[PDB]
């Protein structure tokens, strides 16, 4: 039903999903010089992450995403609550175009980016309920750059593309090692309050964007943008520029994990 272009357009997302159009939405653009420094934020502490277990992961092509199940035997300990992990997901734009990531840090945006869900287990049964409560749901989002060599843990997803070109279609990925997608300086993060970036949008995510960026291939950034369709059948449609525009701070704050040097902030 929505897509991110045209009459069901995510200009147009607020009229049939109302919490779209509401207040506190993501993604936003992190600009460092208005967080606040809280001391009191926790390391956030992966848990599982290297071991996702030992059962092959879904691999799903939705039409809006290509999406690999979690085992929710991996988890966050530095949280208010315990979430764990339910699933992650790529948001790209296209070969030939800027762009591409969620979120922006001093408005630059990034090629890409990762998004690892997760949800309050302490309060509710499954991530569909704690989607639509506050705080019931907790994501890492990871912005990733181009670097000048092939990054062997996005490639244990990349690899299997080809394999889910069409909008439904599923496939296997042996467990690996998921701290590797994880930038450098786990402790370097962005804390807020925000939303799905996609229908219906609720407002129910505690987010977490890390400072520093994931770096892929050049190759695997054409990969990533040009494999999957957004179709179930011909004709084919590439799935490209499903990321969210931007959406207004409206005087939220955002927190900071670090402080340091010449930060822009005190
Ligand atoms: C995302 O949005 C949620 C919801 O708005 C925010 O949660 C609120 O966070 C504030 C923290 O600033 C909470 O308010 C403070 O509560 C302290 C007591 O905490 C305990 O008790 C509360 C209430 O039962 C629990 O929610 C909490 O978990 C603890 O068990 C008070 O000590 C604070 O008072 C002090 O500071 C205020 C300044 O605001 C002074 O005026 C006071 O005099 C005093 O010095 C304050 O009341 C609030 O309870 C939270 N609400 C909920 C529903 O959880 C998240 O902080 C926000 N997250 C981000 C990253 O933005
Ligand atoms: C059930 C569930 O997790 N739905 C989501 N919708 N958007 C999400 S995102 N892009 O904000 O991570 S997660
Ligand atoms: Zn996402």
């Amino acid at each position: 039903h929505w897509t991110y272009e045209g009459p069901h357009g995510q200009d147009h997302w607020p009229a049939s999903y109302p919490e779209c159009g509401n207040n506190a939405q993501s993604p936003i653009d992190i600009q460092t010089d208005s967080v606040t420094f809280d001391p009191d934020l926790p390391a956030l502490q992966p848990h599982g992450y290297d071991q996702p277990g030992t059962e092959p992961l879904d691999l799903h092509n939705n039409g809006h995403t290509v999406q690999l199940s979690l085992p929710s035997t991996l988890y966050l300990g530095g949280l208010p609550r315990k979430y764990v992990a339910a699933q992650l997901h790529l948001h790209w734009g296209q070969k030939g175009s800027p762009g591409g990531s969620e979120h922006q840090i001093n408005s630059e945006a990034t090629f890409a980016e990762l998004h690892i869900v997760h949800y309050d287990s302490d309060s509710y049964d499954s991530l569909s309920e704690a989607a639509e409560r506050p705080q019931g749901l907790a994501v890492l989002g990871i912005l990733i750059e181009v670097g000048e060599t092939k990054n062997i843990a996005y490639e244990h997803i990349l690899s299997h593309l080809h394999e889910v070109r069409h909008k439904d279609q599923k496939t296997s990925v042996p467990p690996f090692n998921l701290r590797e997608l994880l930038p450098k300086q786990l402790g370097q993060y962005f804390r807020y309050n925000g939303s799905l970036t996609t229908p219906p949008c609720y407002q129910s995510v505690l987010w977490t964007v890390f400072y520093r960026r994931s770096q892929i291939s050049m190759e695997q950034l054409e990969k990533l943008q040009g494999t999957l369709f957004s179709t179930e059948e011909e004709p084919s449609k590439l799935l490209v520029q499903n990321y969210r525009a931007l959406q207004p701070l409206n005087q939220r704050m955002v927190f900071a994990s670090f402080i340091q040097a010449g930060s822009s902030y005190t």
